[PDB]
């Protein structure tokens, strides 16, 4: 674990893990960093990639954070990975609760209703 | 198929299938029959039975329906059944459309992650 | 366990534990069932016993309930034998109180205030 | 198919179908991405060119979108893809429309008209 703060030429601080192999650095877990107390938002909110690879030209300076920043850092990641968690621990009992809710519906059809069942599934599967 | 009204000691008229073996008669797609025009209601909204048998000590008389009232109940239990299966085929597509949104969600997370994930999942599962 | 509905002549909704042995059926832990959702209610409260014996030729017809039905069902008895056994355990502690309470206070008295304790017990005792 | 979301040094998010050949890298249907609920807008507005080339040092960083962005770009993409083509065919529609009608016109007129007709129309080629 390395966590450190960069400016960007956009004018905008990352803190995140770096690695600086070749000129091309690779983050994880990058942050925005917005002042006002610090305000941690994530930093590429449109994809679901984990290293994100940058050009040292592109940024204008690598610092190292104090103690307190990584400290909210951490707690912020920390909370954040919790919620998701929940949130997929949640996904999965409503989606359980919702197939046994439909199969017991389904139980109740006559051997007619699950054939003209049989033929509109086979129309939705084929379109 | 045999559709006949019957009236009940209780004072309720009741249209269905009926067939009259011995003595102890069966009874499928039961309705009952409230005036105002015609207004047919399910008998047994507390069961998932289709043949229901009742002894024919209990209804009064058993009458044959004419035109009008057989065209009314055929049409209504047609409705009720599209109803039915257009509800099973909606709960399909909303189930997959869940499954498939939880799984997307669940592709972003971290080995550790799924580590946590287990181990409250194994706790779920024992509880 | 064989949890049933069944509809009485009078025209009540009947959910139970039945046994039907020889036309004279059994019924354990009846409860009224009055709809508005599902409203159970204690069908005879003015009794303790628990295996209700009632014949065949007063019930209209007997069905089978649906899986939500048995798990309301369940789950109501379940609070009510909760809240009997938790008022049950208040009851001993309160009894118990009151008796230390009393047996304190009667420590406090004089040789020939028992006396008369004992002179007004025996005619309490006999009378 | 390689569609991929890239932020410039301008700070601009732009989706579309990506070539990374030799750092000069070849962009198609390029769409900005903006935020309030995803908005896409055209890029160039002001050109009718597919393959745009862009250096690789004017890209901040290049990421792999999440499925929900994929699909919503798909669908806007087709949707404008079928209104330019739906404007097309009104286009011919009108333009046929407008031809059978200036010629139905013409068909009603003298033969000195046409003369003049034609007296007009060396002169309105000329300039």
């Amino acid at each position: 674990k390395n966590i450190k703060i960069m400016r960007l030429v956009t004018g905008e601080d990352i803190i995140g893990n770096i690695s600086e192999s070749q000129g091309l650095i690779t983050i994880k877990k990058a942050f925005v960093i917005i002042p006002m107390q610090l305000v941690l938002s994530p930093w590429q909110p449109y994809t679901d990639d984990k290293e994100i690879v940058i050009d040292d030209s592109k940024v204008i300076t690598i610092t190292s954070p104090k103690d307190d920043i990584i400290k909210s850092y951490e707690s912020h990641t920390r909370v954040l990975e919790n919620k998701q968690v929940e949130e997929i621990l949640r996904l999965e009992k409503e989606i359980e609760d919702l197939q046994r809710m439909k199969e017991q519906q389904e139980l109740s059809l006559t051997e007619a209703s699950l054939q003209k069942l049989q033929e509109r599934r086979d129309q939705e599967l084929r379109r």
